[PDB]
């Protein structure tokens, strides 16, 4: 099995003990490390932080302590939007400019492949033709990578993609049978399935549907999403299940209404390290739990939630990671990916569960080490 | 540098190609987007348009397509007048009502700050004490924003203000040294410096005085106005130069008499899209220039003008924006603001200068991207 670990190049700016750089990564935890994110300028891949080249070096130097480790560079992300991708795929010339820039960039800085993280073709302003043009892009990139391996006498660069977990986005965005032939791995973002945007509490990455959920609300679970990809053309062995090392926060309208689906207001509280309304890193979650939050096991969905006064948290812990790892193995998927390793308790000093408690759980469950 | 771009919530009603909504904004052009306008009822901030809530969401979603972007909500404007502001600042209780409503409103709908656009304290019916009480409002708002950020673990809400470019209004309205301490940015409205109200032609935003000017007419240029603010207490780094993406129209009394200072008999006709006598959007100007107008460069003032028969236009183009951008950079000002991005040739269909030609000129000149 593969264990794919995202690292984010803005975690370095978090205060105090939240600051995270590549040398904080244990090189033996994962099989693949993915660097989030590169950007795009004039249809060419580019850095986006002043010290990206330094961090690339430190990142790819982790292979000095694990000969099996592979690294990928991810381009895009949620906050990148769609417009630069739409422009880039709109003409064969723009696609070739981009693919050529990618080959040179990955080889120069030591990466083993590219992770396309366009969120998403055919949605968020991207027009409908981008569903097919994304397939064209991936096909042309796979072919270009095959040719460059011939031309350089090196093992081929990998092409992977992070793909939507929401069914409407999937249907608007991906020609799954053809796309699946050319991608090496498909990183399914089976998280952010519920959040304060819905106006009521729910779990970030529930394995199963809640018992009363019907229709499209029953799409919002890992089991449905992964099986949707599998049964619409993607080989299980290429499908990678998404694991969040964060949870979503909510403000309850009434603290006595604190179950799944309880009404909420506003965007949810922010933590002192991640400083973004609506989510907490796992190490921030540990500070909430240790302060006396009430912990509940959502037995039907195999995930925890917790609440304290009017604060409500839907999250993942060691137990839910263990259950979901067992599930993905028994369903013959290719492994797991984590968003993101810098959100785990990497120092071990917040959760009293050892260093990297969540990532180590998957390392153990998937037989990585 | 900062590039601050106003969007207006009535541009949506323009016919055909003129209809502009937040999704027409290129999220990478500006550093800050300001939503014009909110209103006031019972000393609390409120919506004005039937669909403001939907437009707020689309507007603040632009921050999900550019991780550096900030958004602000502007209150007031020309048509708002002064009476609600005078009542709101008159007592500490009404100011607190307003400030509390603003914090709630901005956090609920996703804005990063408030832009005060009172036109103007101490003028247009506002009594003399509003000069000092405006300072008090800003100080109290800044203090409230600072405390909210601490309690919420989130970046602090900004407070900015659009301020007069006319000297008499400046003297009657602003305690410049104290106000400058508490505002994050000072958006100086270095436009509408001439218009048909004066009875002769003149430029909307000339950089320098015209060679014949010696009286109070010598105040009516960007150079003088910005240096007035700077030399009377405002730090250059907080001062933002106003750039208009529209021009003013005039009817000439004698069409053969068609230079600067030529006699006029009123506003020019409403444009087909903006539909308000006295000005044309830049995209409407490009159509005028293709309709048989003569274009002239006002060399002393670094701006164009144009005329056709009895219609005279004082305006800005790529060249004048470029000259004034070079100037503002040499003076170490904080950047530029644009009134308004919906008046640029956002479709690219009118001027043959690409999409957003005027805004793109400033983005390039200021190194925003
Ligand atoms: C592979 C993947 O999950 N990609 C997306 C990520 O971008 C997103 O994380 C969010 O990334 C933003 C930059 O694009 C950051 O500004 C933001 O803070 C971060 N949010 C969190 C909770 O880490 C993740 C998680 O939502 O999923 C995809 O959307
Ligand atoms: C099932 C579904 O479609 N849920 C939507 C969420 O995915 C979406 O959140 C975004 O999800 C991305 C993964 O696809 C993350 O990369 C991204 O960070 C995340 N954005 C936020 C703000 O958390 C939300 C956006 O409002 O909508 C749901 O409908
Ligand atoms: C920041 C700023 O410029 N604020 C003022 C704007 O209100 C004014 O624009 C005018 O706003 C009116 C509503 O208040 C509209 O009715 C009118 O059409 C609009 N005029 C234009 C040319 O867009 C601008 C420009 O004059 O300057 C300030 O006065
Ligand atoms: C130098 C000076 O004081 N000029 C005055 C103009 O500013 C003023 O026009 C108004 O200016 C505002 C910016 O301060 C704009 O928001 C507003 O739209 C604009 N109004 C119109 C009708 O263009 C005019 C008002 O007649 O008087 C000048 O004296
Ligand atoms: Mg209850
Ligand atoms: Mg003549």
């Amino acid at each position: 099995y593969n264990l794919i670990c995202y690292f984010t190049n803005w975690a370095q700016y978090r205060p105090g003990l939240g600051s995270f750089k590549p040398d904080d990564i244990n090189p033996c935890l994962c099989t693949h490390l993915i660097y989030a994110f590169a950007g795009m300028q004039n249809n060419e891949i580019t850095t986006i932080e002043w010290n990206d080249v330094t961090l690339y070096k430190a990142f790819n130097d982790l292979k000095n302590r694990n000969s099996k480790l592979k690294t990928l560079l991810a381009i895009g992300g949620w906050n990148f939007g769609t417009a630069p991708f739409t422009t880039m795929v709109s003409t064969s010339q723009n696609r070739q400019t981009f693919i050529t820039s990618v080959i040179k960039f990955l080889r120069q800085y030591g990466f083993d492949g590219l992770d396309l993280d366009w969120e998403y073709p055919g949605s968020r302003g991207s027009p409908p033709q981008d569903k097919h043009l994304f397939t064209v892009l991936v096909k042309e990139m796979r072919e270009a990578f095959e040719q460059e391996a011939i031309e350089s006498n090196r093992p081929r660069l990998m092409v992977t993609a992070a793909v939507a977990g929401g069914i409407s986005n999937i249907q608007a965005g991906y020609e799954i049978p053809e796309l699946s032939k050319y991608l090496d791995f498909i990183h399914v973002m089976t998280y952010d399935l519920h959040g304060s945007w819905e106006g009521y509490t729910g779990e970030n990455s529930p394995l199963y549907k809640y018992p009363t959920e019907t229709g499209s609300n029953a799409y919002l679970n890992v089991d449905y999403v992964m099986n949707y990809w599998k049964n619409n053309g993607a080989p299980a062995e290429k499908l990678i299940v998404g694991f969040p090392e964060y949870g979503h926060t909510f403000i309850l309208r009434n603290p006595s209404d604190n179950g799944i689906g309880a009404p909420t207001s506003g965007d949810g509280p922010a933590g002192p390290y991640t400083r973004q309304a609506g989510f907490w890193a796992y190490y921030e979650i540990c500070t909430f739990l240790r302060s006396g939050a009430t912990e509940v096991w959502d037995a039907s969905q195999e995930v925890p939630y917790a609440y304290k006064a009017n604060e409500w948290l839907g999250y993942d812990n060691i137990k839910s990671f263990s259950v979901k790892a067992q599930w993905l193995k028994q369903n013959n998927f290719g492994g797991a990916m984590i968003w993101a390793i810098d959100l785990d308790d990497f120092t071990g000093s917040f959760c009293d569960q050892g260093k990297f408690p969540l990532t180590s759980t998957l390392n153990k469950a998937l037989g990585i080490s």
